[PDB]
RNA sequence: ACUGAAACGAUUGUUGUGCCCCUGGCGGUCGCUUUCAAUGCCU
């Protein structure tokens, strides 16, 4: 129902390791969609552990319900943002 | 796990060595301490 227009300004430098080509890392010009909705909702309904141990460390939880930072839980509050 | 977590382009480095504000030069030239004068007066 409700739809929200947000222009982002960046107010320091933005770095995403996007795809790497011998000693250069490169930023792709579009914010993805899971970034930006970490971003925006990790803290206030996303939980956010600081530490994280063993395959958690390594393996990412995008849309896996068992472990705590998943974006599934915006599709609960009924949230969702496009990519950039 | 935000294409995620941590992330010092860093360490050492004398704008440095040599160098005379130097060489030449007359405070010079002209100039009368001048002018006037009873060692006087009376014995």
């Amino acid at each position: 129902t409700k739809i929200y227009r947000c222009k982002l300004t960046l107010h320091d430098n933005v770095f995403f390791a996007s795809r790497e080509m011998g000693i250069l890392y490169e930023t792709e010009k579009y914010f993805h969609n899971w970034a930006l909705s970490y971003a925006f909702f990790k803290g206030t309904i996303i939980p956010h552990p600081y530490g994280l141990v063993g395959q958690n460390a390594q393996t990412p939880a995008y849309l896996d319900r068992d472990r705590e930072q998943n974006l599934l839980h915006l599709n609960d509050s009924g949230i969702y943002v496009f990519p950039a």
